[PDB]
């Protein structure tokens, strides 16, 4: 017995694959990890506005801000999750990030390139540092000790949370969208960054909600060209 949820997306080129929506992604993602019941529809962009929008028990939401919201408290215990993060900074780490990366990938001066990168770059080791630095909650398994660096898988702990789904779709769209203009790869060096990517891309929650990378490239193809 679940409520009936269907979740509209942005549709791709082909008009019915998943198009490149990071908002999309994120509902896509939470009402995956709550474990409830729930259909897809794509929606082909060349009633409401852009997607996504949700219609919950033949009920309409186009507020997507506020349908976070709604899905978070309504899908409750004790038959699904919440998955709102243990520590508030797992939201505040990274809500700059995608704005620095928005920059960069648009700016046209190639002589302001290395400047837009070392910003988008200072947010990647903001990111980094936060996931190398143990959380306050753990606790080394042979010592009992607090340990030298974080081995969690996720952002707040080792389940995925309101923090990853929003912040996980941003993180690929950077990846695909800086490696294919900018010619740009995340440094090897930020070993957190990387622990946490191949942790997330171990998950078919955000994997399977991803898009054709094509699709990432497709938005970008007209303002990240100098
Ligand atoms: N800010 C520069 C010149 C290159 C540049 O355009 N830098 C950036 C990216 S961090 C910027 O904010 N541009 C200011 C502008 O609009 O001209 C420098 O350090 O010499
Ligand atoms: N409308 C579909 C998109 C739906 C979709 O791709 N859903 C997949 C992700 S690739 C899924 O794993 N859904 C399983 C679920 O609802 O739990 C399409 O043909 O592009």
């Amino acid at each position: 017995v679940d409520p009936e949820i269907e979740l509209f997306v942005k549709a791709g080129s082909d008009g019915e694959s998943i198009g490149n929506c990071p908002f999309c992604q994120r509902l896509f993602m939470i009402l995956w990890l709550k474990g409830v019941k729930f259909n897809v529809t794509t929606v082909d962009m060349t009633p409401g506005t852009n997607p996504p929008f949700l219609v919950y028990n033949k009920e309409l939401k186009t507020d997507f801000i506020k349908i976070e919201e709604f899905l978070e408290q309504t899908l409750a215990p004790p038959r699904y999750p919440h998955l709102s993060p243990k520590y508030k900074e797992s939201f505040d780490v990274g809500c700059n990030l995608f704005a620095k990366f928005s920059a960069y990938i648009k700016n046209t001066q190639k002589e302001a390139n290395k400047n837009f990168e070392k910003s988008l770059l200072k947010e990647f080791k903001r990111l980094d540092d936060y996931l190398n630095t143990p959380l306050l909650d753990e606790i080394d398994p042979d010592s009992a000790e607090e340990p030298p660096v974080s081995r969690r898988l996720f952002l707040d702990g080792d389940q995925l949370t309101l923090a990853d789904c929003s912040l996980l779709p941003k993180l690929n769209i950077i990846k695909v969208a800086a490696k294919k203009y900018r010619d740009f790869d995340i440094p090897a060096e930020f070993s957190g960054v990387w622990r946490y990517l191949h942790n997330a891309y171990a998950r078919e929650e955000f994997t399977h909600t991803c898009p054709e990378d094509k699709e990432i490239e497709n938005t970008y193809a007209n303002v990240a060209k100098q």
